[PDB]
């Protein structure tokens, strides 16, 4: 019945069958679907018999604590169940302190705040270019027409790769995270590595100032980073910034299309866009992965067994009423916007700075040119749930005569 037999160490009163890949009432919205785990009668920590059987921390306090305690909660394979990530081998996902430290520092060198600030004007140009091409059309499939092209073009800029390589590169990343049956994950991954390796070896000899050159010439354990290590980190620097951004932007634009008050608020108070970005990140949080118990451990009165998998939904912390008043409501003026949208602990998103800049630039440049838009008449928006939840399709409409080319 898709149900995994309840392990002896798990008390029956903590059972709550939740399917993270197809939650009940997903039609009400994915965040709302996950919020069922936070209804009054549900414990802070539960066990679901779906997807092979695993724990699920449902409150921000437990989620933050588990992510900080890497000694008890390992990131060896954050995919639950393990088969959900197949041949995944990106760095530094599966590493924990100390091994993890060196790789994070090198990655922070290429996508950290200083780099983001230097790339802002170009990111702004890319955004304006995409929005302006859509403006006169009076409609668009947001996810395909803006959300997807934006992040991949940003990567080419960051990695110093030619625009002409997008069709191939984007096809491969889509084959990996949004498979259509053409290639297996392993095959798509190998093809991605076949693309990266030559560029890495080349820039290892004649380096530039791009992200790949810096990574290729990095130092690990007092010795040059290997071709294997470099490609495995570059692969995540690429894939980690695509679907998360694509879907987050889609959730945010869906909300704005349905709320004229919030659009009007940002048009009249542009200086609030950064704050609005943070509140949208909280309300439309979308990632949910986990950790593995390194040893038998008592956590908040619950006995966890070595090897057990525990889902620690990054999405749930900010939706927790114990963290934020009326969590399902959007308030750009919230004084304390508590969330773990980019994660928490040692694995906190390395691209958080780049992500925030992409969101802020998108909101400013879109609201400046297309201030009044709505969901296409007759359309019904559907969400999808998983490790990175999202929007299937987002058809938008507007009157071109009400827009302004800037
Ligand atoms: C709204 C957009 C984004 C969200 C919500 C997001 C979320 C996350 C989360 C929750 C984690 C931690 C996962 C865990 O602890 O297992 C993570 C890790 C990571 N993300 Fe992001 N991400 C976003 C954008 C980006 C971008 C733009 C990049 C690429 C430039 C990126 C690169 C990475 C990398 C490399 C890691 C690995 C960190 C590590 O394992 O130490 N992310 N992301
Ligand atoms: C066992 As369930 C996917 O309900
Ligand atoms: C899907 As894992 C072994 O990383």
């Amino acid at each position: 019945a898709n149900l995994a037999p309840l392990p002896p160490h798990v008390p029956e009163h903590l059972v709550f069958d939740f399917d993270m890949y197809n939650p009940s009432n997903l039609s009400a919205g994915v965040q709302e679907a996950w919020a069922v785990l936070q209804e009054s009668n549900v414990p802070d920590l539960v066990w679901t018999r779906c997807n092979g059987g695993h724990w699920i921390a449902t409150r921000g306090q437990l989620i933050r604590e588990a992510y900080e305690d890497y000694r008890h909660f390992s990131s060896e394979c954050p995919f639950i169940p393990r088969e959900a990530g197949e041949a995944y081998d990106f760095i530094p996902t599966s590493m924990d302190p100390p091994e993890q430290r060196q790789f994070r520092a090198l990655a922070n060198q290429v996508v950290g705040m200083p780099v983001v600030d230097k790339l802002e004007n170009r990111i702004q140009e890319l955004a304006c270019s995409l929005i302006e091409s859509l403006r006169p059309q009076g409609q668009c499939n947001f996810t395909e027409d803006y959300a997807e092209p934006f992040p991949i073009r940003i990567f080419m800029l960051l990695a110093g790769l030619p625009e002409e390589d997008i069709p191939h590169l984007k096809y491969l990343t889509d084959q990996m995270t949004r498979p259509d049956g053409s290639m297996t994950f392993a095959e798509a991954k190998e093809a991605l590595y076949d693309y990266l390796i030559p560029i890495i070896e080349q820039r290892r000899q004649k380096p530039g100032t791009d992200a790949i050159s810096i990574v290729a010439n990095g130092q690990v354990n007092g010795r040059p980073i290997t071709s294997d290590e470099a490609k495995r980190m570059c692969g995540l620097l690429l894939v980690g910034g695509l679907d998360t951004v694509v879907n987050f932007l889609s959730f945010s634009m869906e909300f704005l299309a349905k709320s004229p008050e919030h659009r009007q608020e940002l048009i009249e108070r542009p200086e609030r866009i950064p704050a609005a970005c943070e509140e949208l990140l909280r309300r439309f949080s979308l990632v949910a992965d986990g950790r593995i118990l390194t040893s038998d451990y008592e956590f908040h009165g619950v006995q966890l067994k070595k090897g057990d998998q525990i889902l620690l939904p990054q999405m749930l912390s900010g939706l927790d009423e114990r963290e934020n008043a009326a969590p399902m409501h959007v308030d750009f003026s919230r004084q304390k916007v508590s969330h773990t949208t980019f994660g928490h602990g040692s694995h906190l998103c390395l691209g958080q700075h780049l992500a925030r800049r992409e969101i802020i630039v998108t909101l400013k440049e879109w609201l400046t040119r297309i201030p009044d838009f709505s969901i296409a008449p007759g359309a019904q928006i559907q969400h999808k749930s998983g490790i990175v939840s999202g929007v299937q399709a987002l058809p938008l409409v507007w009157d071109p005569a009400t827009t302004k080319a800037v």
